[PDB]
This record gives structure tokens, C-alpha cells and sequence, in this order.
């Protein structure tokens, strides 16, 4: 039984069949030494915490933690670019650490090349995306402004070390959103598949000249 | 004394679109075509389509029920006394019907064994250019003579095939087979300019499956796709 | 060039290679002679007019007719159950027929044996769904009143002579949405995938035992 | 002179769950473990993992870089010196490695070849409860010694497998096959009543693959499904 208690980034459990955006992008690497989240124990305010320092004191059975990464500055208005973490925890009281499970509430947004490793090279690649939403302060949840014009966002490449998160939002199969401009010659790049994306979805650039002209597809039926 | 046979489409589940749908064996199969047919048992005979009449004799050892077969083209005199070698190109279909001897009438339900292919603008549209689309597939497997099936050779190579538009009159049917996601199967030359047309999902093509090629410059730089896991 | 024109009930275009709605229960199925339309040309109140039965006299170029199947009594309240069709036509005025190709608007509702035959037999079948929305009656879609609780739906037999249709909704993978009762005895019917369900769509309810335990599922990756 | 060995696993697209996600190699292939080990062209020998180093002259006819193969078990000593037959149950892993000589370690990047289950509660959280899970699937196929392929005999009937929970420490894997849509392979089976398990959608399994099974009353009547075309 301790007095105080310290704070563990961790992250909350993924699909057994599916890679979630934790899986490529442990909240363990967002939320390091140093950095600043809002926490609060159930019907408290968030109060600011710095992970890898700080300690809380304990003042029934089980506690809840809520946490928002980055630091907030009900609901809330957001934009797309940097990435929105919410974390939960129950733990007992008298525990040495608390360990806070982190999903990602925003998509990031990866370029790959032909053979799906990333994209490092000169070409600009945006997606035309809704940009302002609303966050549910008390489960991370965001929502996008259907009213909102779409605007377009420029995509990061790994080594300029910040990744592009979108809200989440509906992108239809045949939706023309991306365009990759390589010596001003713009060509168009859609989604091939209905993407209802939510918290723990990842978006994929991929970028080839395999479709060039369209693409294949087909039905496989059953006779009886 | 005698039957007549119609031409029909086998079934699948009521929400499953088949070949058949956009191509009906009756459209294939017209007064004056030849089909080889048999009774379980018994010799592959050539039938004209709204002409000849069958007598009740020619049935084997049945009774009660019968149960024909029969292929669309006809059989070489060979193939009609287990399995044959096919190319693509031609469709080829295999009916069956269960009937009681003395019926009037015999519906043959004809399945597709090979796998059509339509070539689509960017609204579903029948593409009309004067664009050439090819692809790049196994052109040779065997069929057995029993069932219809066909599987294609896995020691082939792929070869072109050049796919008809559907104001040519004739569909390009291709074997059945696996085309893998991202297979630059697909090329499409328009004015001495190539481009590749793939597949975006694996496709385990089999007797009653479609296949399209949907022309666009939507994925000229490449493509969107993404993960959205469930938390249960 | 004539002087009135017929009309006459077709289907709008199918994906190739998926079955609509349209293709398991034609327009012309529904709207059969004596059946009452709304029918309007572009920028004209919608009048009743009765297949098989009415003429229009043509009173430039080509003329965009609209219309809606059961016939009207800006956007209207509507509730599931009764199928809703909503047909468009572009025709050059002196034609003798004006073809509307239709589509239908709502989600009809088949129930299936194991075998996939219409299931006829005493059990009651029953969807959990939002019965209340909103159409465009300048376009035919339906969209629901996210705010309305959902409600049980009975679902009818071929037998019974009427296809129950619903409205136009999002139906999440594992959704406990349907019940089967025989016997005073209930079990969960659920959705196996997620379904955005639109204009064209068709619901099966696929009754059976194969998955009293539960599901099967994987995912076929592809190494390097 | 020597070097030593580290075990890793091998990669898929960056959004692509591969069963060493779920169970990584390293868990499998500890210290103290044996596996056959052979550059390109020689025979496989025993290599005990995290205690042995191997001399760099076994390597061939190499020169510049050397390829690796490793299979986890051990092979026997007949297979050590092209294909073998297989059963499921125990898990098979095939790696590779691309090692330049003189390198102190070289990473080997295992593939699983089989296919682990596991079974999962109505939330994806391991199942521990006492009902019996079985599978009924074919239980026999060949092994590529060369590239750890495993392919199941087409001619061998489906047998009854008990699935071991997580619990159990030991993971049911099974040999890659095609399961269909619809296919009642599995069994629930709690205090002597049975129920279906049956698959939802074509699986055709592969290496890399993993199955869960989910356990709930969700699909007590049937399931909702349905069709939502485009209009393009
Ligand atoms: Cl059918
Ligand atoms: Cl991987
Ligand atoms: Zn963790
Ligand atoms: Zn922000
Ligand atoms: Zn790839
Ligand atoms: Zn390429
Ligand atoms: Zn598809
Ligand atoms: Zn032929
Ligand atoms: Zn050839
Ligand atoms: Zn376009
Ligand atoms: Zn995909
Ligand atoms: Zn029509
Ligand atoms: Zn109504
Ligand atoms: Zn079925
Ligand atoms: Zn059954
Ligand atoms: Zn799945
Ligand atoms: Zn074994
Ligand atoms: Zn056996
Ligand atoms: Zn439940
Ligand atoms: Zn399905």
C-alpha cells in the first residue's frame, strides 16, 4: 500500500486479426519521459501530469483514470495534424503504479512505396479531408463537422519525424481525396475500399504505377 | 414419346450475382446451336437447340428419374465416347437437368465453367474507345467431362489475351484461376502508350464469376487502403 | 413526334458485379397498370398518374421527368415497412414512351433457410432498427433520424404477400440486431459484417444452427 | 571466425497482423532449443539456440553473401540430408537469413508455416472456461524442405482437432488449407451438448495465418447479412 503512485504508458488491447495504429505506433513512443498529459480520476477535472517524473497521491475498491495526450488547453472543437491519444486505467488504491491504456483517437497517415516500404523521395502527397471536428472530453471520441469543407492536408514522410493524423471520418471506395505532385504533374490517388474510419484505424499511401490505367475486379459465386 | 429441351441458367443464392445474370445461357445457346447431351451413364450425342426432340429410350439403365448432362460448344467425337484439354477465348458451359421419363419438356440449367470478361469506363459504362486492353493469365487447363469444371494448368505461363469490347459481339472468357492483389495482370495501349491495369484484391476466379476491367485515371499515383480494427 | 406520351417501368443500371434490389425484385414487379405515381418534369409540382392507364400531352431539347412509387400525400417524414421507389427519365419531348428506370430508396428484407430457399414455417422473425427519416423528394434518398430509438420490425414470409422494407442506416458487425422466436423461445440473429446500408441494398436474414457456438475467423497474410 | 545466431521474425506490409505478431519466434525458439540449420546447398545440422556458434567455413561454395535456412523443430536425420509429410497440432517455422561472412551475429527471419488458433470470448479475450472446442480439418500435407512450404493433401478426409486454450501454453496450429464460407468445421462442446462453429466468410490459409474462434450466443438463429452495390 503506497502513498503516491506513478504513471505507465501503455496501450489498450488491439484486434487478435487486425493491426490497430498501437500496434504501429506504441503510445510508449508518443508519451515519453517528459511529456505532459491530462489526468483526472473519475468526476475530477484533468490536471496536468508529467509521465516519467511526476507522482499523484492516492487521496472506494477501484479507481478510475481517464487521460488525454496531448495536454488539453463536456466537449471540445479539433483539427487534424497532430495526433489525439485518450487513456484509461482501473486500479486499486495503495498501488505503486497505475498503468494507463492509450488509444489512438485520431488515423495516422502512411506513405509506403511499391514494395511497402517507406516512401523517401521528393514527390507531395496530400489528401483533400474533413479538418474540424469535436472531442467527447470524456471518452476521447472524435466526431468530424459535417458541415466542414473539405481542405487539404500534406503527408509527412518518416524522416521529417512527425506523422500526419486525420480525424476520423467516411471515405467511400472510388473517393478521388489524394494527389501526389512530383515536378509540377499532379496525378490523382483514391481509395479503392469503403474506409469508415474510427479510433485505432491507419490509413495507407501507397504509392505505384500498377493501376495506371484502372483496375481488376471480380465476383466469385457459387453455383448450388 | 420424345422431349424437347429449353435453354436455363443454374441458380445460385438469391443475392449472388453469377455470369449468367449479364450473360443468359439462352443468349448463348440459340435455336439451330449444337449441344452435346447424355444420360447418366451413356455417350454425349449432339442435340439441336429448337429443333430436335430426344426419344425417352436414349435414358441408360434410369428409371423413375433421369439425369442429363450437357456441354455448350459441342464435343470433338473423341471427348463425347473422363477429361479434356481447353483454352481460353471461348465460354464454355455445362448444363444439367433431373426430369421423369414421359416429360413433354427438359430444362437444362447451364452453368459458365469459364469466366467472362467486360470492360468498363469509370461509371460502369461499356467502354466504347478505340483503346487495346489485355491481360496477362494461364491460357490452358483441363475440364473434366463429367462436372463441366475446368482447372488451369499451373505449369503455364501466362500469356496475352486482347479482351473484345461488348459491341464486338463475343465476350473474352478466360479459365478459371487465382490472380493475386497487386498482379499487374492488366495493360491498356492507347495511341502507342501503355499503361497497367492490376488487380486490388485476390481474385480465386470459378465457374460463374465475372471478371472487369474498370478503366479511370482515379489511381494514377497509386492508392488509398487502410485498417479499421474492431474493439469488441 | 407525338402529341402525349406513355410511361413505362424499368430498373436503374446494377453494379455488374453485385446483385441491388432492383435485381431481385424488379420495378415493373411493383409498379404494375392501375399503380398511382408522383410523376413531375424538372421544376413542376409532382401529380398523380396511373401506369398503364394515364398520358401526358408534351406541353427544350431533352426533358428530366421524376418520380415517386407509392405516389406523395423539400423533404417529407418517413417510416419503414412500405418499399419506397423514386424513378428518373431523360427523354426529347415528341416520344411516344417515356421509360422511368427506378431505383428503390428503401432496404428490402428476405429471410432464407439453410439452404437459401424463402423460408416459409411458424417462427417470427424480427430486426431492431430505426423505423423513422427524412426523404429528398428531388432525389429519393432516405436518411434516418439519428435522435429516434430504435424498433422492432416484424419480418414477412414471400406468403405473406408484402416485402418488409427498412430505412437506409448503418448496421455494425456483431450487431445483436434480430430475434427468432418459435415456441415462446427467442435467439439472437446478428450481423456478421458491417453494412452502410443505401439505396439498392438488400438485407438477408439466413436462418440456421452453424453458428450456435459462435464464428470462425481468420486473416491470410502474405510474408515478404 | 565464428558467429552466433539470433532469432527474429519474418516480415509482412507494415498494417498486416502475421501470427508472430500474436507469437513471436523468439517465444518459441529459446535458449536451449534445436534447429536444423544449412547454407545454400549444404545439408541441414543441428544448432542449439543462444549456447551454440557456428564456424564460418560451413557456408558452401559462398562467397561475398551467404543465404541461411532454418527449420524449427529440428528436421530428422533423413530429411537433414526435398519434401517431407506433415501433420498438425505442433507449430512448423521455416527462416531464413542473408549474412555477409566474418559477421559476429546473424538474425534468422522465422516464418510460421502453420496456422495457430486460438479461442476468444465474445470480447477477443482469451477464453477460460471449461467447454470443449474442437475443429474438424485435414491433418496431413508436405513439407518443401527448401522453402518450409506446407501443402495439404487434397485426398486426406477431415479429422477431429481438440484446440488448447491459452492457458494451456502449448497453441493448436494447424496445416494451411481452404476453409468455405458456411463450413461447419467446428464444435462447442459444455456438459454434453454440442453446438456449430461454422466459418463466415472463404479462408484460404497460408502461412503467416492465424484462426481465432469466437465464442458467443450472437448467432444463436442465423445472421444478418446483405448486399450494398455502388452505382458508379
Ligand atoms: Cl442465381
Ligand atoms: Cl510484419
Ligand atoms: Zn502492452
Ligand atoms: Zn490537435
Ligand atoms: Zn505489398
Ligand atoms: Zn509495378
Ligand atoms: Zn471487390
Ligand atoms: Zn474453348
Ligand atoms: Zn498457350
Ligand atoms: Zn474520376
Ligand atoms: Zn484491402
Ligand atoms: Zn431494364
Ligand atoms: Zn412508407
Ligand atoms: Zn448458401
Ligand atoms: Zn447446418
Ligand atoms: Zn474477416
Ligand atoms: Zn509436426
Ligand atoms: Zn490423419
Ligand atoms: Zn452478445
Ligand atoms: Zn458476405
Amino acid at each position: 500500500e503506497a502513498t503516491n503512485f506513478s504513471i505507465s504508458i501503455d496501450d489498450a488491447l488491439s484486434d487478435p486479426l487486425t493491426r490497430t495504429s498501437n500496434d504501429l505506433f506504441p503510445a510508449r513512443n508518443s508519451i515519453t519521459t517528459g511529456e505532459v498529459i491530462s489526468m483526472a480520476a473519475s468526476g475530477q477535472d484533468y490536471t496536468p501530469f508529467i509521465v516519467g517524473k511526476d507522482s499523484r497521491a492516492w487521496n472506494t475498491g477501484t479507481v478510475t483514470f481517464y487521460a488525454h495526450y496531448p495536454a488539453l488547453t463536456n466537449k471540445r472543437y479539433l483539427k487534424g495534424g497532430q495526433e489525439h491519444l485518450f487513456g484509461t486505467a482501473e486500479a486499486a488504491p495503495g498501488s505503486q503504479n497505475v498503468s494507463l491504456k492509450f488509444k489512438r483517437m485520431t488515423v495516422p497517415v502512411i506513405i509506403l512505396d511499391e514494395n511497402d516500404r517507406p516512401y523517401e523521395g521528393e514527390a507531395k502527397v496530400e489528401l483533400s479531408l474533413k479538418n474540424e471536428g469535436t472531442q467527447d472530453l470524456l471518452n476521447g471520441t472524435i466526431e468530424i463537422n459535417e458541415n466542414a469543407l473539405s481542405e487539404n492536408i500534406e503527408v509527412k514522410k518518416v524522416s521529417e519525424g512527425v506523422t500526419t493524423n486525420v480525424l476520423p471520418q467516411k471515405i467511400n471506395a472510388g473517393e478521388e481525396i489524394g494527389t501526389i505532385t512530383v515536378g509540377g504533374v499532379t496525378q490523382k490517388i483514391s481509395a479503392v475500399e469503403d474506409l469508415d474510419l474510427k479510433a485505432g484505424s491507419t490509413l495507407s499511401v501507397r504509392l505505384s504505377k500498377k493501376f495506371g490505367g484502372g483496375i481488376i475486379d471480380g465476383n466469385v459465386p457459387l453455383y448450388r
